[PDB]
């Protein structure tokens, strides 16, 4: 079996996948599922081979025995002659975002506000913010800390999914895939920009990438950077330019995960695949571009220069980092998770 | 060893072979095996010398180091003046064939349909259709694409062998030799003519050759040309008369293969052998006709005028054509093969 079966989450990621298969000549093929946890189960079960996960989902995959393969790398500030595949990975900035018009909304005034999230169990939209909120309150009532939220993945009949809009017919409310209007980085931002929520937990890069006409989709083009403000742990409301000291935490990059037995092969294929269809690649933009999806961060983030290597075969722990592992572990004492609990025997 | 040891597949091909031996005065003799792969292994091992293979089987033979010797060549409409052994080869038309009666079955609704095939790994019955289906779906789960199939050679306990009937006691279900009821071109057709399947992947010529009493065997004689029809890649359902732009792909002719050292010998013996017992032959029909097989396409196709030479020194690649070689290679990224793996190994 020399093909690598990519798991796509939802029809958008699935149609991109379909193309990737065709252009790579079935070097890559596609399994599909509604949610990322379903895909993690597909990879567990041998019906798929690999997928690109947010660090939060990498915690779950690693609890189920999967390992990381290749990290994402995005344009750096240091500017290095070292090649993208060899350049050290940077992290990204998890930040809270508000409309500047809503004054008097600081860190310490978030209770009973409407919040927007990428999805449940992701790093910027959930793990870091909710972990911090639980730490301060001394309470596991993250479910009742906000009046309403949109957090795809949560209990669909809960208040954490009250704000999620579904697709366009309004169906599949709060499924954690891009079919949902407010899924993901982009979706949490949109959720804020149409003021369905008061704060959005995203990354630094989302704010710039969707403001000042960088996205010429409906909601986004008209958006404006100065109308938005980064809440800090201190209690301030700084502008987006001040992200380097107004960030909630530093988040490990979305990385590819696979089973151990299939790791080295998947890496191989992917290293070559990005040569063919990556940023500066032979068939990019002729036949297919792997890291470009028309602003929907499909399969990978759109701002991915390339997939960088890692040192050795790292575990999910080494990759994510002892301290982020602990922050996650602690947030998860507040909440049992089916996939996590079914797998919990693998690490005892 | 001036004898050419022909490999026969099944007792049916074996008993025709036997006669061919006797009349040719042991200029040719017979080895036997259950399947075509087994015969290719006999040629590898020096235990046989040559046999006539479908283009798909020629790819496998070529991965194991065998070379083509003489193509089959069929009654043409054009050129027709250069003698048969010197006439350029034309290819053949791989087509999908359905009962006309079954409306609402085009190309794009073949999922969950019942399929009939010549055998696994052949050009018209397997490689071209499945290759396209895998390309369309972006998925290597071709085994689960059709509800049931008959594809001799597949895992006999699988669903791709569910429909195959065996011989007459029903034994040897789904072995890819003519003793199984739905093996080969003819066998795929019949699988349709008795509606055990909904589509059959065969060549143009099979359709005419079994309809309108062109065959006076049981199932075939009563057939009508217009009760069967050809699905197109566009999605149409045009007549068999319309084969020329409702063809799935162009198929390289069934060719004889041998080991590389024995090629030039086998050629001469065969060119002389067809002079003796061929279409236009001194001992045909008197004592033996090499290209007539009791309507069972034994050893060679029945519509074979003769064996034509090949241009230059061809590899299995050159003969089949750079593009169909790739169509095969990709479909085989979805499936490991024992003989191919042993040959990817031992010859290197
Ligand atoms: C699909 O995946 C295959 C498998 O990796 C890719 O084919 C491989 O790519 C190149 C193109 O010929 C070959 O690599 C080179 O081989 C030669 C030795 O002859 C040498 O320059 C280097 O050692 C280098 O590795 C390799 O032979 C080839 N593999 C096969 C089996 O042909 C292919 O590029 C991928 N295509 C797409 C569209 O994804
Ligand atoms: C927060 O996210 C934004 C958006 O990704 C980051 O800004 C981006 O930073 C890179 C590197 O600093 C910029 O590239 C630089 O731009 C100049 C063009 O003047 C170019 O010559 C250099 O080669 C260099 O790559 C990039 O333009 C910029 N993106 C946008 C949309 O402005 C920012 O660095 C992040 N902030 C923190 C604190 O990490
Ligand atoms: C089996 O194969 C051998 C070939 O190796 C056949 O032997 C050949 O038999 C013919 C006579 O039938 C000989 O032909 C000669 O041709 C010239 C014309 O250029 C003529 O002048 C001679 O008088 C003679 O007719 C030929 O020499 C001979 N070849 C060998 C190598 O001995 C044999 O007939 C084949 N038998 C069957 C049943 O296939
Ligand atoms: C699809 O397959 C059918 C059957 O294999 C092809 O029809 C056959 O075509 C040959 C050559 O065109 C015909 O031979 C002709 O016979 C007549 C005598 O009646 C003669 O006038 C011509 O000189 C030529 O020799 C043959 O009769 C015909 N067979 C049948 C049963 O109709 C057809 O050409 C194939 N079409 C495509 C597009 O591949
Ligand atoms: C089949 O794959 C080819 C490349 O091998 C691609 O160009 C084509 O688009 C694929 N088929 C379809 C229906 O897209
Ligand atoms: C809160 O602070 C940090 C989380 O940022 C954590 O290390 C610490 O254990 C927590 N303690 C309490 C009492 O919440
Ligand atoms: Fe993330
Ligand atoms: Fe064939």
């Amino acid at each position: 079996y020399t093909r690598v079966v990519w798991c796509a989450v939802g029809p958008e990621e699935q149609k991109k996948c379909q193309q990737w298969s065709q252009q790579s000549g079935q070097n890559v093929t596609c399994a599909t599922a509604s949610t990322t946890d379903d895909c993690i189960v597909l990879v567990l079960k041998g019906e798929a081979d690999a997928l690109n996960l947010d660090g939060g989902y990498i915690y779950t995959a690693g609890k189920c025995g999967l390992v990381p393969v290749l990290a994402e790398n995005r344009k750096s500030s240091k500017h290095s002659s070292l090649d993208c595949v060899l350049r050290p990975t940077e992290g990204y900035l998890a930040v809270a975002v508000v409309k500047k018009a809503n004054e008097g909304l600081t860190w310490n005034s978030l209770k009973d506000k409407k919040s927007c999230h990428t999805a449940v169990d992701r790093t910027a939209g959930w793990n870091i913010p909710m972990g911090l909120i639980v730490n301060q309150t001394g309470s596991c009532a993250f479910d009742e800390f906000f009046s309403q939220s949109c957090a795809p993945g949560a209990d669909p009949k809960s208040r954490l999914c009250a704000l999620c809009a579904g697709d366009d017919q309004g169906l599949d409310k709060c499924v954690p895939n891009s079919k949902e209007k407010y899924y993901g980085y982009t979706g949490a931002f949109r959720c804020l920009a149409e003021d369905v929520g008061d704060v959005a937990f995203v990354k630094n890069d989302t704010v710039w990438e969707n403001t000042n006409g960088e996205s010429t989709a409906d909601w986004a083009k008209n958006l404006n950077r100065e109308d938005f403000r980064l809440l800090c742990l201190d209690g301030t409301r700084k502008p987006v330019t001040e992200a380097q000291s107004c960030h909630l935490a530093v988040a490990p990059n979305h990385a590819v995960v696979s089973r151990s037995d299939r790791a080295a092969h998947v890496k191989q294929v992917l290293l070559h695949q990005q040569a063919l269809f990556g940023k500066n690649g032979k068939n990019c933009p002729d036949k297919f571009c792997l890291f470009k999806s028309e602003t929907k961060n499909l399969l990978f983030n759109d701002n991915t220069e390339c997939l960088a290597k890692l040192g050795g075969r790292p575990t999910y722990e080494e990759y994510l980092g002892t301290e982020y592992v602990t922050a996650i572990a602690n947030l998860k004492k507040c909440s049992t998770s089916p996939l996590l609990e079914a797998c919990a025997f693998l690490t005892r």
